[PDB]
């Protein structure tokens, strides 16, 4: 880097000799006397009447003995180093050096100092050393090419430099050229030129001689031809440019849309702890127009950073400060028609981030279960197909389970519908503020008093006292969370207790102070027939093995088809079968590992064998033999070719005597229109079979209002006003009061996104959800069930007394109630 | 007169600290004002990308033919001259449509809003709760008419959900989808009328011509 040192020293000397020229003119007083270095110095005066101008003041300037030598030495070093570079670098051309305009200014401002050595009398001769500052500007430009010390900042700094040189040349030129007439000082000429460049033109000080007038004219032309070139360069940098704090998180997506961004921002910033965080979005695609408008909002302008780049490029991960991020959220693209390709992209992105920043927690959203074991290294992984079908299957067992999970994984204060005149809306919006929290039991004011007591005793009494629902615990010895360990489990101070409550125990410091404001058998302190086995052919790695009701012998693939008759049976539709129970018809496009996660919860060993519901898969495409091999061991699981829009196929399914119809059918530029085909197709069957229970999954929660649409219905139309009011108050649960959602008829997969975002603050949330869905089976962990409250159980007047009876007899823990009212339409 | 660069000179700083103040402050002016100018330029460029009794026109893609047929028929009545038309169309404004909107007969009457009926925010910008009528028109150029009919069914549902007391005027392509928008005040099925007129032309010649002239507002001056 010695070359840059040479130019830096060359730049330093250029500004030094210009400043030394300023020192000269500051100590040069013409009124004392001006001459040719010695004898005959002549005093002079300016006559405005006489047009002739004496050139002796302009030609000759009095130069100190120390001053002339030190500038000559500086000029000699100036001349030596510039020729040192010229001879050092030819680069294939000996000519053209003088035509480029830096040599002519160099030599004309330097070699006069060399020739002044020969003759004493002309040592006091004027040489325009102020023009040398232009070369110093040039010497700065070549420095910018190598070292920064911010891409356009250099041009702006250069623009200021050429402005300074224009001003500097003006002051020295005017002060010296008017030293013959009106004898302007430097300070006055400096103010003279500043008001000239800004075109003010005051006129109080003006050039009174023809040379000075000409200098202003030629200089005004120079300014008007050199400044626009700098302006155009700044314009070029600006147009090409148009195309923070600590504790940030990176959000890696393939395409970012307004729905995904708002879902993340609402959930991420719903916590007070994560308010000092800013979000970096690494998305290869250009920013969406709707996304741009939201980012211009000044709540999100300082918080959300959008970077156009790829996680597979380490340069883009450096711009995102991935090595410093608190967390990484890799989210799959669901709009992509090829989900295997999308899953491959997120696997690579997870691998790319892990390779770049190993000590960065990964939060990966995986589409297909077969690709889940490639990102198993990630701290938190959510498989959409596993949870979607497990929730859809549980809705067939426990109604509105998806609605129950949706509200729990959503961060809310339970303030929705608190002004509503309807009692059910107030209690529904209040109970929706429940969440799942964890606390060390010894540190827990809710459960510390139950030391040495059974889990069910603590769960009941904490609910009876504070209204908290102890659902599970995690022992300090193991890492496994158990839902409802049972009455045999004995509580300890090291256990981490998982409870459902409106507010965190620490955040409930008011009720404990409010507690201080006040200041059935009892639960005990101390406690063809089917085989039962595991499905043989697991379809994918990571499939949690659940003990299920299994056929004694594998069913041949011909017997799994409800359409065609075979050797074993001539039945051609569900009527010829004559099932004892009501059918579950699943209208899916393709049969994969997701549909496997639908059949497993319905065939589990704890599910009643007499209440087993036949499962009819209404597939658009013929299932491959691997899926049939995975489901050939399950009793009363059949498939057929058809769709929800074909009424012939649905009547062939047994829709007449089907208790549930699950529509998972998959089909646009306008985002909300993706569900148009599914919504209308489901609506047609809502009108053909009004009593049928149809469960649907929609891409957008905003479309949940269209599931069972009664246009001539004031009540459902009034719910729009309530939903808009909740949306006015900034509630993230605004779709909540729509009737199809509240009854469990619809859920969106976008809630799974909120579950992943919650895991950044609740590392147990994913495990709890899968434990409820049965997606992961830990020995000694409970399962979600439902019981019907019939008229023989109405002597149990309240929900608390039911909690007592369950905890005293069967040790079951009620999560909540699915309530039904008469709402004639 | 200093900031405007007029510089009259009748009053001027006669002392050096006053002269220096003018110098530094002129430099301050030339370095602080452009920063405000670039922010205005930044706001202006992104910005580039009324009365009572209006009607909203909800389409998927608006072309010059569809717009002029509406404008000619809507404004052929003297009662509907104080009305202005709001077009809610997700697609960007057509080049041919833009030129006609520049015509100052239609500049004050026709507003084009880029948005969806399925977003309530776009229905608030259209003042849907105050509109006199809503016209949901199917896209006939679309190769998939079932999908287009599904889009208009959702748009009718979205407008009915947002503004129940707003008369809907829905244009339906396929007869099988007509009973989903039966709640609308006025529904036209194109396939029903097209084939009924084509069949009547085989019975009564030029029945379609007879219907065409009747449903067109004209003074009989042709
Ligand atoms: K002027
Ligand atoms: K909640
Ligand atoms: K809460
Ligand atoms: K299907
Ligand atoms: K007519
Ligand atoms: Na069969
Ligand atoms: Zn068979």
């Amino acid at each position: 880097r010695s070359s840059l040192r040479i130019r830096l020293f060359n730049f330093s000397l250029k500004l030094l000799t210009c400043l030394l020229y300023i020192v000269r003119v500051l100590l040069d007083d013409p009124a004392l006397g001006i001459g040719c270095w010695g004898c005959p110095k002549q005093n002079y005066s300016f006559n405005d009447s006489s047009s002739e101008i004496n050139w002796a003041p302009i030609l000759w300037v009095e130069r100190k003995m120390t001053l002339w030598a030190i500038q000559v030495i500086v000029a000699i070093i100036s001349f030596l180093e510039t020729m040192l570079l010229i001879y050092l670098s030819y680069k294939g051309n000996i000519w053209e050096q003088i035509f480029r305009v830096s040599f002519v200014l160099e030599m004309i401002n330097t070699l006069p100092f060399i020739i002044t050595i020969f003759w004493p009398p002309l040592r006091n001769l004027f040489i325009p050393v102020f023009l040398n500052c232009w070369l110093a500007k040039h010497a700065l430009e070549n420095m910018i090419n190598d070292f920064h010390r911010s891409a356009m900042f250099n041009q702006v700094l250069i623009l200021f430099c050429t402005l300074l040189c224009l001003v500097f040349t003006g002051t020295c030129g005017i002060q010296h050229l008017e030293r013959a007439g009106e004898n302007l000082s430097l300070l006055t000429s400096f103010y003279f030129c500043i008001v000239t460049f800004s075109t003010v033109g005051y006129g109080d000080v003006t050039p009174k001689i023809w040379p000075s007038q000409l200098l202003v004219v030629i200089m005004i032309c120079v300014a008007l031809v050199v400044l626009p070139l700098q302006f155009e360069e700044l314009v070029y940098l600006w147009m090409e440019r148009q195309k923070q704090t600590e504790k940030h998180v990176v959000l890696c997506v393939s395409s970012l849309k307004i729905d995904l961004l708002m879902d993340f921002l609402n959930e991420f910033y719903a916590h007070p702890r994560l308010q000092d965080y800013y979000v970096v979005i690494l998305c290869p695609t250009e920013m969406d127009v709707q996304v741009r408008r939201v980012l211009q909002i000044p709540l999100w302008s300082q918080r959300v950073i959008y970077l156009q780049g790829s996680a597979l490029k380490d340069q883009d991960l450096m711009r995102a400060k991935m090595d410093n991020g608190e967390a990484c959220f890799i989210l799959s693209s669901r709009n992509e028609v090829d989900r295997t390709a999308a899953d491959h992209q997120t696997i690579l992105r997870a691998w790319a981030v892990k390779d770049f920043a190993p000590n960065c927690p990964l939060y990966v959203q995986i589409l297909k279960p077969e690709n889940k074991f490639h990102v198993k290294f990630a701290d938190h992984v959510v498989c959409e197909e596993e949870c979607k079908y497990a929730m859809l299957a549980l809705n067939c067992i426990c109604p509105a389970t998806s609605t129950l999970i949706t509200l729990l994984v959503h961060t809310s204060r339970g303030q929705e519908g608190q002004e509503s005149p309807e009692q059910w809306q107030r209690m529904y919006g209040r109970c929706s503020g429940n969440e799942v929290y964890h606390i060390r039991m010894g540190d827990s004011k809710f459960f510390r008093e139950y030391e040495g007591k059974s889990f069910t005793y603590a769960a009941f009494h904490a609910h009876k006292k504070y209204g908290v629902c102890l659902i599970g615990l995690k022992r300090e010895d193991n890492k496994s969370i158990l839902l409802n360990p049972g009455p045999r489990h004995i509580l300890a101070a090291s256990d981490t207790c998982f409870y459902i409550n409106i507010t965190k125990e620490e955040n409930s410091a008011f009720i404990f102070k409010q507690e201080e404001k006040r200041k059935i058998a009892p639960v005990l302190e101390l406690a063809v027939e089917y085989v039962k086995g595991y499905p043989p052919n697991s379809p994918y790695i990571g499939s949690s093995p659940t003990l299920c009701h299994l056929l004694p012998v594998k069913a041949p693939f011909c017997c799994l088809r409800l359409d065609k008759g075979c050797k074993h049976n001539s039945y051609e539709d569900a009527k010829a079968y004559g099932f004892k129970n009501k059918l579950i018809i699943v209208s899916a496009e393709t049969a994969g590992n997701g549909l496997y996660n639908f059949i497993v919860p319905l065939r589990a060993y704890y599910r009643s064998r007499k209440e087993l519901n036949p499962i009819v898969l209404l597939l658009d495409n013929k299932p491959d033999h691997h899926f049939l091999e995975a489901i050939c061991c399950f009793p009363m699981v059949y498939y057929m070719e058809g769709s929800v829009d074909n009424l012939d196929s649905l009547l062939q399914c047994g829709i007449i005597y089907a208790d549930n119809l699950v529509v998972v059918d998959k089909e646009a530029e306008e985002d909300y229109m993706a569900d148009a085909k599914t919504i209308v197709n489901v609506q047609t069957m809502f009108r053909l079979f009004p009593s049928l229970s149809i469960t649907t999954e929609l891409t957008h929660p905003s479309n949940m209002r269209f599931m069972q649409f009664r246009a001539k219905d004031s009540y459902s139309l009034a719910l729009s006003k309530l939903e808009k009011r909740e949306r006015e108050n900034g509630s993230n649960l605004a779709f909540m009061f729509r009737l199809p959602f509240a009854a469990g008829r619809v859920f969106s997969i976008s809630m799974l996104d909120t579950l992943l975002y919650q895991s950044f603050v609740k590392d147990y949330m994913i495990t709890i959800t899968r434990l409820l869905l049965g997606l992961d089976t830990t020995p000694g962990s409970g399962y979600l069930c439902a019981m019907k409250i019939t008229e023989g159980d109405l002597w149990i007047r309240t929900y608390g007394r039911l909690f007592q009876k369950l905890c005293s007899s069967s040790a079951e823990i009620p999560i909540g109630i699915y309530r039904t009212e008469s709402h004639v339409f």
